[PDB]
Parts: C-alpha cells; structure tokens; sequence
C-alpha cells in the first residue's frame, strides 16, 4: 500500500529533527520510503508570531495496516518531538499526518482517512502535489482540482 504522509516541524532550526523522524519512517517494519517532497518553509496556520513551520511530504510504501502504520507514527512523534507538537496553534515540535493509504477510507476513533482537513491546507497538499501531482482521492476527487479550485499560494522551498 501506497501511504502519503504530511510532516511538519516549527522548531527554529528543524531540519535535524525532520531527518531524525524520515529516518525513523524508514525503519518503521514492512515499509520505506517511495519518495520525499521537497522541504518547504510556510507561515504558520495560527498565530504569525512563531517561527515558520517546516512541511513536506512522504510516499511511504507498507503492508502494515493504517492503524499499525499510527501506532508508528504516534511512536516517532512520542520519541522525536515534545508537547510542543500538541499547541493547538502551535508551535509544533514534529506532526506525522497520515494523508492517504492506499485507496481506503477510514473513520474511526483513531482515524480519518484522507486527513480530516487537508482540504483547507495548502502546506499539506502543495508539498503531496509535487510528488504526487496526478493524486485522485477515493471519493474521486482530484488533488490538481482541489489546488485550482482554492488557489491556495505557492510555498517557498526551506
Ligand atoms: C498549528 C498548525 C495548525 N499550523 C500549521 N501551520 C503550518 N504552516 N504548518 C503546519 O504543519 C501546521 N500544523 C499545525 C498543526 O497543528 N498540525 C497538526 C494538527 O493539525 N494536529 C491536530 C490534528 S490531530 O488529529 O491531532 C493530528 C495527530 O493525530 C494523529 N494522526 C495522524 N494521522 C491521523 C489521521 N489520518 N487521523 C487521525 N489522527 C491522525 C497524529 O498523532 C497527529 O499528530
């Protein structure tokens, strides 16, 4: 299963702790990494006066099952980040969002699947669509519509 996972960071330097955690992603059982998006530097969704969040996003190949996948990645933040990641808006020492997986939809207590407001969010689907530019939902919606439709601002790279 194909998985797209969103990552950000607003630590003042972060691009040690967004290696440390796609390391991690990698080691994760029964999967690697497919590809990695460029590092972008976005202005935060929140207050304005916190550094810039660093995002980017991950195709990460597994057999492992979406909440087997969580379990990880809810591990990796535990272990990579602090309460700093829990803000409400922010800052946010390391977020691993699963986006996709595969082409499943999935709401349960632990999760929504796709991501319950990637939608809204031009740092979560910017970055997936540079690496993932012709990406159709499983509803049948299109990531390339949903760009043109918003106009959602460019990102600067990191
Ligand atoms: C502060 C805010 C809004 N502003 C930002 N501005 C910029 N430029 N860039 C950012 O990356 C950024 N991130 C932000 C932020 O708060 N991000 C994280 C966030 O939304 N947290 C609240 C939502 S959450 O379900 O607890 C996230 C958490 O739920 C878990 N999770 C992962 N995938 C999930 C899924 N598909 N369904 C359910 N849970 C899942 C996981 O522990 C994740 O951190």
């Amino acid at each position: 299963t194909v998985a797209y996972i969103a990552i950000g960071s607003n630590l003042a330097s972060p691009l040690e702790q967004v290696n440390a955690a796609l390391k991690a992603l990698g080691d994760i059982p029964e999967s690697h990494i497919l590809t990695v998006s460029s590092f972008y530097r976005t202005p935060p969704l929140g207050p304005q006066d916190q550094p810039d969040y660093l995002n980017a996003a991950v195709a990460l190949e597994t057999s492992l099952a979406p909440e087997e996948l969580l379990n990880h990645t809810q591990r990796i933040e535990l272990q990579q980040g602090r309460v700093r990641k829990a803000e409400r808006w922010g800052p946010r020492t390391l977020d691993l969002d699963i986006m996709l997986f595969g082409n499943e939809v999935i709401n349960t207590e632990r999760l929504t699947v796709p991501h319950y407001d990637m939608k809204n969010r031009g740092f979560m689907l910017w970055p997936l669509f540079e690496i993932a530019p012709e990406l159709v939902f499983p509803d049948g919606e299109m990531l390339r519509q949903i760009l043109h439709t918003r106009a959602f601002d460019k990102l600067n790279k990191w």
